[PDB]
């Protein structure tokens, strides 16, 4: 259907890298005697130029930029991270993919006002993988993301690098953050508010810009893609100008959780909301061309609902130099990992449906606001749990995401007959999308940490209004590890706390590294991730 925004020069900017944000100083924990790495982040707003002839786009930023600068951890480095609110509406940061304590996870309701920051504390023990941090506050996600709160985490380890997989962020290792937004005719952004049903967007981005380009060497590139969007899911493949329908080959080399246990061929990837994939796409063969790389219409190919525009079909270009500067000394072995998968269990599944309650997106007819009815499930911690996710709705599809948890895809039913498991959720993961009248059971290990916890539909529209629910990972009162402590999102000790602008631009009181140092180290004591030592 026609594009509302106004006419873009498509394929003329180059793609931006978001800058690796570097931590403000180290702290040793005294409980190990190993540093932490403590970073500060201030969310404010700031202006951008999107549309080169018009006016400017009014965002909300980690660090006055979006994409949020990309942190670069690696395996086994405690974190803390300062987030700052310097804007005009509260935030509440969630680390996506992290296996985080309840009271750093980003629960809806643990908000940051502004004039306000929290320490958030990450164990970065987890699997190598593609991490995001974006807003999660009540009511107010699909916005705060929408307008800049979204960033990448990248999660390393040594036996990963030992792989030889293409390397170097913003060289060979490529960010590839997709957004789906709309603008005024002056070139600011069209809100999401009072969308109930889906904000599709109508202009494609990658890393923030519209329809970029990018030069690339006739060699094997990572390419990182996430799904920020705020209600856009997508068919991805890759096509020469001068053969435009038709799809070359790739390897998928990674899901949410981390990499496959051997890469999956694949000349089309759906991604939807909140999913990353780990691509190689080899340019080797196509020297001297360009490669577009492209979305798939008639809503995702009948998966979908997704409204399709004139130039939702396209992603950006790769402009193939006709030779390499350098040798390709990357490759891509055809046994990746070990997956460790959770152990099958014979436990009857629990069904969760996501469909509506008048005009209500919800989980079982109850909508997160509920306090009363909105936790659904108490489960055991070091208890595997099936879940059957049910979309018995044409009308919405619906990528579910559960929050602490790794899980493997089991099974997928469609009452369009559309399809069953990808070979790319052959894996671990954190989101799955069921599509058009999708049932999808996932199995996860409930562990290792007890807590409250998150669930819901990652269409930003729908976690609003208000297909969320909790889950409580129980343990009996003997369990130890300070539980008492970690198990509810709201505990005091853990809430944000007001800071003056002066002394945070002074790096003074409060900001002083002596006042960091002993409130990490105060708060090290507690020892949040000592249950995940092994
Ligand atoms: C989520 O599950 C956790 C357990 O993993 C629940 O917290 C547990 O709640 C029980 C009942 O309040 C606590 O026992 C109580 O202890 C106090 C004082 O020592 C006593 O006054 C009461 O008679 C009772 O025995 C238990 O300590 C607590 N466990 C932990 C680890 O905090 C939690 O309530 C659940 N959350 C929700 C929202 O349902
Ligand atoms: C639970 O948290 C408390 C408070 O941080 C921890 O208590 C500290 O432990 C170290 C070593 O035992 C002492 O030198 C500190 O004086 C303790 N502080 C206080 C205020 O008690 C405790 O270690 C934690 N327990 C577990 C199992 O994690
Ligand atoms: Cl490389
Ligand atoms: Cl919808
Ligand atoms: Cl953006
Ligand atoms: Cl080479
Ligand atoms: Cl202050
Ligand atoms: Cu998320
Ligand atoms: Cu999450
Ligand atoms: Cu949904
Ligand atoms: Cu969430």
């Amino acid at each position: 259907v026609a594009q509302i925004s106004p006419q873009y020069p498509m394929f003329t900017v180059p793609l931006p890298i978001p800058p690796v944000k570097q931590p403000r100083l180290t702290v040793t924990n005294p409980v190990n005697g190993q540093e932490i790495w403590y970073y500060e982040v201030e969310i404010k707003p700031f202006t951008h130029q999107v549309y080169p002839d018009l006016g400017s786009a009014d965002l909300v930023g980690y660090d006055g930029m979006s994409p949020g600068p990309t942190f670069q951890v690696p395996r086994g480095v405690e974190t803390v991270v300062r987030f700052i609110n310097n804007a005009e509406a509260p935030n509440s940061v969630h680390l996506h993919g992290s296996f985080s304590r309840a009271a750093f996870d980003g629960w809806a309701e643990d908000i940051t006002e502004p004039g306000s920051f929290k320490d958030y504390y990450y164990p970065n023990r987890q699997s190598a993988r593609t991490l995001w941090y974006h807003d999660h506050a009540m009511h107010i996600t699909a916005e705060n993301a929408y307008r800049g709160q979204a960033g990448l985490y990248m999660l390393t380890d040594p036996a990963e690098d030992a792989l030889n997989l293409p390397s170097g962020y913003g060289e060979f290792d490529i960010p590839m953050i997709l957004t789906s937004k709309q603008y005024t005719a002056n070139g600011n952004l069209v809100t999401t508010n009072g969308e109930l049903n889906s904000f599709w967007g109508d202009v494609i981005h990658v890393n923030g810009q519209p329809w970029p380009f990018k030069n690339v060497e006739p060699r094997k590139y990572r390419f990182r893609f996430l799904d920020a969007a705020v209600s856009r899911s997508f068919g991805l493949y890759f096509a020469d100008t001068d053969a435009i329908d038709t799809r070359l080959p790739f390897k998928v080399i990674a899901s949410d959780s981390g990499l496959l246990e051997h890469p999956a061929d694949t000349s089309l990837l759906y991604i939807s909301m909140a999913e990353r994939y780990e691509v190689v796409f080899d340019f080797s063969d196509y020297a001297g061309k360009t490669i577009e790389l492209r979305n798939l219409g008639g809503s995702i190919g009948g998966i979908g609902t997704d409204t399709d525009y004139d130039n939702t079909d396209k992603v950006m270009r790769f402009v193939v130099a006709d030779d390499t500067t350098q040798p390709d000394t990357s490759v891509v072995p055809a046994n990746l990992r070990d997956v460790p998968f959770p152990s099958p269990t014979t436990n009857t599944p629990r069904q969760f449906r996501f469909g509506s309650t008048g005009p209500t997106w919800t989980i079982n007819g109850v909508a997160f606001a509920d306090v009363q009815n909105r936790l659904l499930a108490n489960v055991p911690v070091g208890t595997v749990e099936r879940w059957e996710l049910i979309n018995a709705g044409n009308g919405w599809t619906h990528p579910i995401h559960i929050h602490l948890v790794d899980f493997k895809v089991i099974s997928r039913t469609s009452g369009n007959n559309a399809r069953t498991v990808m070979p790319y959720e052959s894996g671990l993961k954190d989101v799955v999308w069921l599509g058009r009248r999708e049932t999808v059971v996932v199995e996860a290990h409930y562990a290792p940490f007890p807590g409250v916890y998150m669930f819901h539909c990652h269409n930003l529209i729908h976690e609003d209004h208000d297909m969320m629910a909790a889950f409580n990972a129980t343990v009996l009162p003997d369990y130890g590890y300070n539980a008492t402590v970690f198990v509810d999102p709201m505990e005091e000790l853990w809430q944000a706390r007001p800071y003056e602008l002066g002394e945070f631009q002074a790096q003074s009181g409060q900001f002083s590294v002596q006042a960091v140092t002993e409130r990490i180290q105060t708060m090290a004591e507690y020892r949040p991730y000592a249950a995940a030592d092994e």
